[PDB]
Parts: C-alpha cells; sequence; structure tokens
C-alpha cells in the first residue's frame, strides 16, 4: 500500500521502498 514517510511528508507508490526511505530519518542498523 502506498505510504508517505512520516517524517518528511515524501509518499510512495511502494511500501517497501517508503520503509527504506523512512529508515533514512531514523538511522542506520
Ligand atoms: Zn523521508
Amino acid at each position: 500500500k502506498p505510504c508517505q514517510c512520516v517524517m518528511c511528508g515524501k509518499a510512495f507508490t511502494q511500501a517497501s521502498s517508503l520503509i527504506a526511505h523512512v529508515r533514512q530519518h531514523t538511522g542506520e542498523k
């Protein structure tokens, strides 16, 4: 499901690509 990077508001048509993106504001592993 298309979701939004809760951090910056960037939305993507692919949820998993989103998750990778949203992790960027959170931090590395
Ligand atoms: Zn973002």
